[PDB]
């Protein structure tokens, strides 16, 4: 009934080298904000911002992993 | 020791209304291949393909939503 967003905070962009997976999870009737959360490859979490023109390259290149340096 | 993907199957191209958020586990040293996996807003789920010219439109427009019915 009265849910709110999967995260409180956010961050700036953080190196994709620790980030093993993204996981974006838009708003609803509960949150109308966006919240990104990220799997980090030690086992921990770094929510993202997105809002910043950076989250739009942490992800992009996510799904690329790496193709050559 | 021995894991793979966490995506069975995947669909090339879907609509984005049903898509309530997305989910991006790019591959490990158990399986060489991305597994998008998005959650639907009936509480399901509808894994992408991370190889289709379609499935990068209806990601990145799931960042950005839009609209909400």
């Amino acid at each position: 009934t009265e849910l709110r967003c999967q995260c409180l905070q956010t961050l700036q962009g953080i190196h994709l080298k620790n980030i093993q997976s993204v996981k974006v999870k838009s708003p609803g009737p509960h949150c109308a904000q966006t919240e990104v959360i990220a799997t980090l490859k030690n086992g921990q979490k770094a929510c993202l911002n997105p809002a910043s023109p950076m989250v739009k390259k942490i992800i992009e290149k996510m799904l690329k992993n790496g193709k050559s340096n």
